[PDB]
């Protein structure tokens, strides 16, 4: 079988809480007045959910509304304790109120988001450090939280430019972590997914998100949206091998004696790891230094156990102005 693996750092944060804290299928959950809340306009749609902007009738205040599609009691419980335990961590989206009528509704913090498609393609090198470093104080809060995000993706960080203002939503698919829980591979977009998940490797925790942040980083210095550009979850690991190489994911395999899919046999082929230099043109360099590459390389490794923590990765060169300026 597969050699075990715990976290670096946070390995015991929920060990040593009351048993309540993340035993989320106990959780009561907490019921607002539904009258409160009139729907404005519908924003889109989630896997699960709708969401709407709304209007508090009570305070006059602009609202996220998340209409739940059917999902599990424990699927929800698990969300709404997840946002309840974060509150008030910094860039986390605030759950204000849960609400009924008979499906649940989730009401949040409104962001007055920039476009991303817009946004991304104005940002200089600063805003990208800027930005970066603020999704690394949610993910290190709640990292330290005992909580793996586990959908770090560029829909799920909502900017309010103007207000250099940041908040990471969407904690549908997050989970608590606690050394040894075998965790469900089948989590985040495509483009985002760890090597863990795409081999297969149940026993990951939250260098996962520092693996999707890696993906973000890529896309944002390199203008290439989405960095590792798969056909599906197989190809989707043969892309990161043409960048990363194969003999370290050999190496990653080998470690943890993970069985891999005979499918890959025929697929992965050898592969040398790539210099970052070939990411670079002349629309992008602009964005692009040693230190974003330095901090982007210990970010995208095969073994979750060497990538950066959010709180190392805090300390990178890569973010010395922005640190210095707050
Ligand atoms: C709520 C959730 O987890 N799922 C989700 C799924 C789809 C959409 C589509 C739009 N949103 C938004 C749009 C904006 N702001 C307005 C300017 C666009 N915000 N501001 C704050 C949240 C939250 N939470 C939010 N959500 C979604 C959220």
């Amino acid at each position: 079988g597969p050699v075990p693996s715990r976290a670096r750092v946070y390995t015991d944060v929920n060990t040593h809480r009351p048993r309540e804290y993340w035993d989320y299928e106990s959780h009561v959950v907490e019921w607002g007045n539904q009258d409160d809340y009139q729907l404005v306009r519908k924003l889109g749609r989630g896997k699960y959910s709708e969401v709407f902007e709304a209007i508090n009738i009570t305070n006059n205040e602009k609202v996220v509304v998340k209409i739940l599609k059917p999902v599990k009691k424990k699927k929800i419980k698990r969300e709404i304790k997840i946002l309840e335990n974060l509150r008030g961590g910094p860039n986390i989206i605030t759950l204000a109120d849960i609400v009924k009528d008979r499906t649940p509704a989730l009401v949040f913090e409104h962001v007055n988001n920039t476009d991303f498609k817009q946004l991304y393609q104005t940002l200089t090198d600063y805003d990208i450090r800027f930005y970066m470093y603020e999704i690394l104080k949610a993910l290190d809060y709640c990292h330290s939280m005992g909580i793996m995000h586990r959908d770090v993706k560029p829909h799920n960080v909502m900017i309010d430019h103007e207000h250099r203002k940041l908040r990471l939503i969407d904690w549908g698919l997050a989970e608590f972590y606690h050394p040894g829980q075998e965790y469900n591979v089948r989590v985040a977009s495509r483009y985002f997914k760890g090597p863990e998940l795409l081999v297969d490797y149940q026993m990951y925790d939250y260098s996962l998100d520092m693996w999707s942040l890696g993906c973000m980083l890529a896309s944002m210095i390199f203008r290439k949206e989405p960095f590792f550009h798969g056909h599906d979850n197989y190809d989707q690991l043969v892309r990161i091998a043409k960048v990363l190489g194969t003999e370290d994911l050999y190496d990653y395999i080998d470690k943890y004696n993970i069985e891999l899919d005979p499918r890959f046999n025929d697929i992965l082929g050898r592969h040398s790891r790539k210099r970052w230099e070939r990411f670079v043109h002349s629309e992008n360099q602009h964005l692009v230094s040693p230190e974003a590459l330095d901090f982007l390389d210990k970010l995208l490794r095969y073994d979750h156990q060497s990538r950066l923590t959010a709180r190392e990765a805090m300390e990178h060169p890569y973010f010395y102005t922005v640190v210095k300026d707050q």
